[PDB]
């Protein structure tokens, strides 16, 4: 398996996804435009903050990043919109981050950048914990690039795998950071517990998983919960997929019992990261110019 | 109801499973009769603006899961020790409170204290939030609505609670000082350590703890999703606990090994002082 695939199942388990959102959620998320020069201010901010690692990168694979900001927070409730595009700014470079060969990860110089970021956008306490999750995110994306650890959490059972998820993937970070957006108590507390975290990961992780499989198992990377069955086999994968809605939708009708304004922003995140997922170019083929690996 | 039925027979099964999965057995740290003093006077120090005093002997009680539950190979600071002693005991305390004796005000400084006493800055500031999360954490969801969805829905919602509710992170995020580990601070950091240690700490004291907090209508246990009184539920039940605690153990040896002994000590330890303290013998 290296060259396996979930191509046949891409049309049927879109629309299945698709589905269990207009049972389950039902609100749609909608996509914060951002005008002419919030967005070069993000891009702006984006290049200087990856410039000391040495590779330029494209306003296309900034603007692909950006859009999981843009579909996945929640423009009912954002009060703060200086957090928003910090947001936007932290997410994109730890994207590159993300997409790049450990060689190039030079915390000496990034951690800095990350800490301007932090510093421009929020207020002294959100800044240090904007911070620390960033911070957190990169290292434990770094810490596991050939670990025995990752490999143990991803091969085990899906609890462990997405236990590993939780950091991983970037959600407890993605909480911590956006947070300041919503100058909500109970939701910024959710999310410095990481509960809020550790609700939407499976909702956040299955969607990815399924979308970025190709591109995944083509660079070797192990990280992806699919990797758990045989895509191959129709009648494996389809008992694994639906056991995979069921945790979403669990997942979900235990959200609603959170506040309303919580809630929705939980919900917006996973549906929104569904819409922006299957409308981008970096889920479109395993590889181009938006999601190559960015290498030596 | 009550799982005094079953407890012979499952604590002979939880033993014989750390026997088999993690052998290595936990010991009991000696403080010298001089820190004793200086912890009790903390903690003692700590609540006292809430209005309840604490008998020495409970506050003894209490410790036992740190004394126990540590990793005494490992240590390299005993400042940091004592710190986790403290705030371990003190936290036990507003576990225990009615919600109306919380005061933020008058607590969360005697926290902020402890932690500047016994921490460096930074860790002062982790240790700190933690606590702060921890407490937060009790009093918001005495009777919350969430709670009683996370806790009656499936395992696997309850455990996503307890990560911060049986106050695991919090632990891994007061005592990663205590061993100056770089791999166990960043696995603590990350809250992964909380996450790995989750079910092995939480499956012991939902069951010796059951019948007290059946007894107050407490919610937040595990075995309450099943139904004790049929036997056969319950060892089915009980199996599947049993496997979730092996799988995070034989899981947690892919962790370096210092990182793994504190784990490993953690959840073991836990187990002999649950099942020998005062605190879980009666409601
Ligand atoms: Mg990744
Ligand atoms: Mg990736
Ligand atoms: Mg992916
Ligand atoms: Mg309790
Ligand atoms: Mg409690
Ligand atoms: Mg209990």
């Amino acid at each position: 398996i290296g060259r396996s695939s979930v191509r046949p199942y891409l049309e049927e388990c879109t629309r299945r996804f698709q589905e269990m959102f207009d049972r389950h959620v039902v609100t749609r998320p909608t996509k914060v435009e951002l005008t002419d020069a919030e967005l070069r201010e993000v891009i702006d901010d984006c290049n200087a903050a990856v410039a000391p690692l040495g590779k330029t990168v494209s306003d296309e694979r900034w603007i692909s990043y950006v859009g999981v900001v843009l579909w996945s927070q929640s423009p009912r409730h954002i009060k703060d919109m200086e957090a928003f595009k910090a947001v936007c700014v932290l997410n994109c470079v730890t994207f590159v981050w993300d997409d790049m060969d450990p060689a190039l990860h030079d915390f000496g110089l990034f951690l800095p950048q990350l800490r301007k970021i932090c510093e421009k956008y929020y207020g002294p306490e959100d800044a240090e914990v904007a911070y620390e999750a960033a911070r957190a995110f990169v290292t434990s994306d770094h810490m596991f690039r050939d670990s025995p650890i990752k490999a143990a959490l991803c091969t085990t059972s899906p609890e462990q795998y997405f236990r590993f998820r939780v950091t991983d993937i970037g959600v407890d970070f993605w909480m911590k950071m956006s947070y300041p957006i919503y100058r909500h108590p109970e939701f910024t507390e959710h999310a410095k517990t990481s509960l809020a975290a550790r609700m939407t990961t499976r909702g956040l992780t299955i969607v990815n998983d399924f979308y970025s499989y190709d591109r995944e198992v083509s660079l070797g990377q192990i990280t992806n919960c699919f990797r758990l069955c045989d895509v191959s086999d129709e009648t494996a994968f389809k008992e694994f997929f639906q056991a995979r809605l069921d945790d979403m939708i669990e997942d979900i009708e235990c959200i609603k019992a959170f506040d309303q304004l919580t809630q929705d922003v939980f919900l917006d995140l996973i549906y929104g990261n569904f819409v922006w997922t299957t409308s981008n170019k970096r889920y479109k083929t395993a590889v181009n110019d938006v999601n190559s690996r960015i290498q030596a």
